[PDB]
């Protein structure tokens, strides 16, 4: 199916993203006591079992809102880490298996 | 001096983002003829030189604006080139670069 091909592409795709050594940090929701002062900092927190739930609610419905998602991910991790950080090498690693995962799927607005 | 004092830290940081050495590939638009199928995967383009034009015409009213183009520069690389390319790594080396002055000029609190 048309929004369906979407989904299991997605599913893949996410899935994929999550079994990866270096989506330890992106997980779960950050939380307070491993980061005080976080969510005063981070606006639009993300993360990949918020994506999880959001997949599983048909909120995926076109390519740009599970990129922007997975990509804020990466930006809130960069924004309130320093560069040379774990957390930060973490999210580079991650976001470039990401985009080949994204151009191994031929995916396409 | 409100409006700008935001204009001063903007220029700023643009001209010295446009100033280091890892910025070469960002500089003008992407050329069609230089790059087949970039405008069919690439949706919102954006370089440099737009954005200085942009600062010139005072579009970066506000910190959001003035990040989400930058941000965007080199999400568009990176999604469209292989993660070993001499543009990814450029990118990844001017996106820290950016992220210390954003912090440097205390435009993220
Ligand atoms: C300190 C910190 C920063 C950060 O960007 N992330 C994603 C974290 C994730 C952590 N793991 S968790 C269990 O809170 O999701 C712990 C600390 C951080
Ligand atoms: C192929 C290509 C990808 C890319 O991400 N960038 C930034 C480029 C820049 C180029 N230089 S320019 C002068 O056309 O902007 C040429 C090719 C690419």
């Amino acid at each position: 199916r048309d929004p369906d091909q979407l989904y299991s592409t997605l599913k893949s795709i996410l899935q994929q993203v999550k079994s990866h050594q270096s989506a330890w940090p992106f997980m779960e929701p950050v939380k307070r006591t491993e980061a005080p002062g976080y969510y005063e900092v981070i606006r639009f927190p993300m993360d990949l079992k918020t994506m999880s739930e959001r997949l599983k609610n048909r909120y995926y419905v076109s390519k740009k809102l599970f990129m922007a998602d997975l990509q804020r991910v990466f930006t809130n991790c960069k924004e309130y880490n320093p560069p040379e950080s774990e957390y930060y090498k973490c999210a580079n690693i991650l976001e470039k298996f990401f985009f080949s995962k994204i151009k191994e799927a031929g995916l396409i607005d």
